[PDB]
């Protein structure tokens, strides 16, 4: 076990220097496009291949069972998975040639018009889901997408299921579902999962009902069955997994603004660091630590003008050396980007507070913490109070109107995203679990799509269609229930923060700023990084050691109250007992 301690030491000496090599390069490569760039990056990506193989391969001798440094345990527990590694080098071989297979027709999938003409997913066709209000060309943008990105994945997926099984089994899962499920370190996660669902249910069916019977006046009864489930195309957005798209179609007051505030902005004065500085204020005022010297001269903050090309979807980056860390945005000065800002240093806020675990510990409690802490600090920023504090919005008549117009904004994303989330681990994991097949693929997924988001395709569709395959994370092969989580977790948290800066009243309405105690409330948290089981962590910060949806409830209960009263004055019934409609041709 002495030699065990040790060798803990030299994989965290070495580790550092290969992720931080990885980094270096990764973050070299995303900024600066330049095609040699790529050629560094593809050698460092043999050293990890290296680096993970070897130690993983030693980490594999200890049993890790009879030891009892908690620490060692966890850290051992976690090298020992040697994913695609455990693979046979031949299909390990196979196994790349695959993702490649199917990373590259995604890739380069477009839907083109009969005269050729060749839209791509983004940015090009996700404006045509955003903003087309033509039954018919939405139809040909889903239902084209569908057909020539998604049922081209047929050409690959069932050998890949095969395969990241064959994968799990060697890293010791009964399936990939298993290796996904076990890293919530919690062995009841569906049936939580499950439960969690059902509470928003009451929620989630009046905000249903209500854009159902806005879809009503705007595409008629010919399409709209105030009855049934909503037809899964007209949600705004290419998988309908997020409905912010048709909030103009759903407000529940216009007259919302007392200011444009990309207007006011601009006014001010605000700049992309200015915007940041705002952020790091705000963190600042909550103890949290203070962003390092360094950051300030390397982060991207703006689009590049030395003619470097970019890779623009924001996020923030940690080097691994207690020093460096840095967030990528190309940031415009709008709200939007303001809350983007204001997630980004979310993360980095979270990096800075573990620096001090070693690397092989240095993530979140569970994966949905680091992308929920993402969101909490973010949170405060666009209620009423925090944008009218700025001066962002000059004084509005205090309607709850404001409140309602920017909680519905909110969970018209906040809310719709769960199902959706929902699904698709659920979908992969009993496909995973060798239930499902081909043969079925695509009525489990709608079938899924009816239960869980009261969907039905627009038009019936019969094999060689394979309609998962439209969706990036699969064919990329990455998790979602880590976003459910997220989107479940960040209202707990708030609550804690509000509960213990002593704010009552709404809850909407409460604001973090300069908490001095609120702050500490999360630090504690934080700094355990994902040494412990999620549990320990969540209780620090809640008072429960379990996940609840009750939190989110009580959130919106002005929302739900609003909406569910809407719904008598049209009537409106709850539901999609009567499963088969489709719009009419
Ligand atoms: C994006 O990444 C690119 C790669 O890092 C950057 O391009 C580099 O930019 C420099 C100028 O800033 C170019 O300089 C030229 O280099 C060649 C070859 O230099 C190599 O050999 C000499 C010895 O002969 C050695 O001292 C160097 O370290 C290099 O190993 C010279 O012949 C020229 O006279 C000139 O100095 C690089 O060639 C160029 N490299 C590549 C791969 O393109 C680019 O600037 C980055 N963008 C930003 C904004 O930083
Ligand atoms: C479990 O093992 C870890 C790993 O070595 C121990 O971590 C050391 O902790 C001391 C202070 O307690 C530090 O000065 C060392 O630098 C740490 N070493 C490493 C490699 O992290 C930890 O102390 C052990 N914990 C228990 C409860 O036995
Ligand atoms: C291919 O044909 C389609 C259909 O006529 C064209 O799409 C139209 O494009 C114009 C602007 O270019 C829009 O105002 C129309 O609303 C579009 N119609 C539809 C049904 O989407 C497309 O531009 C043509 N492309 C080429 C290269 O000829
Ligand atoms: C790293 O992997 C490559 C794969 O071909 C192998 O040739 C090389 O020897 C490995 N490095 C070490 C130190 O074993
Ligand atoms: C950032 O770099 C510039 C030189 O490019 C220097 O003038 C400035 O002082 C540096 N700031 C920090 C915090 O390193
Ligand atoms: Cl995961």
């Amino acid at each position: 076990e002495a030699e065990a301690s040790k060798f803990v030491e030299e994989y965290d000496r070495t580790s550092q220097v290969v992720w931080n090599e990885y980094a270096e390069a990764n973050w070299n490569y995303n900024t600066n496009i330049t095609t040699e760039t790529s050629k560094i990056l593809l050698q460092k990506n043999m050293q990890i291949a290296n680096h993970t193989l070897k130690y993983g391969t030693q980490a594999r001798k200890f049993d890790v069972n009879q030891l009892q440094n908690t620490t060692i345990k966890r850290i051992i527990k976690k090298v020992q998975d040697l994913e695609r590694a455990a693979l046979p080098a031949q299909e390990l071989e196979e196994y790349n040639k695959i993702l490649l297979d199917m990373e590259t027709t995604y890739s380069v999938a477009t839907v083109c018009h009969p005269n050729g003409s060749c839209l791509q997913l983004e940015p090009d066709l996700t404006n045509v889901m955003a903003t087309s209000r033509k039954y018919e060309d939405l139809l040909w943008a889903w239902e084209g997408w569908r057909d020539k990105a998604g049922r081209a994945i047929l050409q690959f997926y069932p050998k890949y299921v095969e395969l990241i099984n064959q994968a799990a089994r060697l890293n010791g899962y009964v399936d990939a579902g298993d290796s996904w499920r076990s890293m919530y370190e919690t062995p009841s996660l569906e049936q939580d999962l499950e439960r969690l669902f059902q509470e928003l249910q009451p929620l989630y069916l009046n905000l249903h009902a209500y854009v159902r019977r806005a879809l009503h006046r705007h595409y008629g009864a010919q399409h709209i069955n105030l009855e049934g489930p909503i037809p899964a195309h007209l949600l705004g957005n290419m998988w309908a997994q997020t409905w912010s798209n048709i909030y103009d179609l759903v407000v529940p007051f216009p007259s919302a603004p007392s200011m444009d505030t990309t207007e006011a902005m601009l006014k001010q004065g605000w700049t992309p660091r200015r915007m940041f500085k705002e952020a790091d204020d705000f963190f600042t005022s909550l103890g949290l630590l203070p962003v390092p010297p360094e950051f300030w001269n390397k982060s991207m903050l703006e689009k590049p003008t030395d003619g470097r090309e970019v890779v623009c979807h924001a996020s923030a980056w940690d080097f691994y050396n207690g020093k460096d860390f840095r967030i990528k945005q190309c940031t415009t000065v709008n709200l939007e980007d303001l809350v983007v800002a204001h997630h980004e240093m979310g993360h980095i806020q979270y990096f800075m507070q573990y620096k001090d675990l070693p690397v092989a510990l240095r993530e979140g409690a569970n994966p949905g913490f680091h992308e929920a802490i993402g969101d909490v600090l973010a949170l405060s920023v666009s209620t009423p109070k925090h944008l009218h504090s700025l001066n962002l919005l000059s004084s509005e008549g205090g309607s709850d109107e404001h409140d309602i117009n920017f909680l519905m904004k909110m969970a018209l994303d906040k809310i719709a995203f769960i199902p959706f989330s929902y699904l698709v681990d659920q979908w992969r994991w009993r496909v995973f679990d060798g239930s499902i097949t081909k043969e079925n693929y695509n009525q489990e997924w709608w079938s899924l799509r009816l239960k869980y988001q009261g969907l039905c395709p627009p038009v019936p569709r019969t094999q060689g269609d394979f309609d998962p395959g439209a969706k990036f994370h699969i064919p990329s092969s990455v998790p979602y229930i880590r976003y459910f989580v997220s989107f479940i977790i960040q209202f707990q948290f708030h609550e804690a923060l509000c509960q213990a800066a002593g704010h009552t009243g709404p809850l909407h309405k409460c604001d973090i700023y300069q908490s001095k105690e609120a702050g500490q409330r999360l630090a504690t948290a934080m700094k355990l990084g994902f040494s412990r089981p999620w549990p320990e962590a969540m209780q620090l910060i809640t008072g429960q050691p379990n996940m609840s949806a009750s939190a989110m409830l009580s959130y919106f209960k002005p929302l739900l109250d609003w909406l569910r009263t809407e719904n008598e004055l049209h009537g409106e019934k709850l539901g999609w007992p009567q499963y088969n409609w489709t719009p009419n041709s």
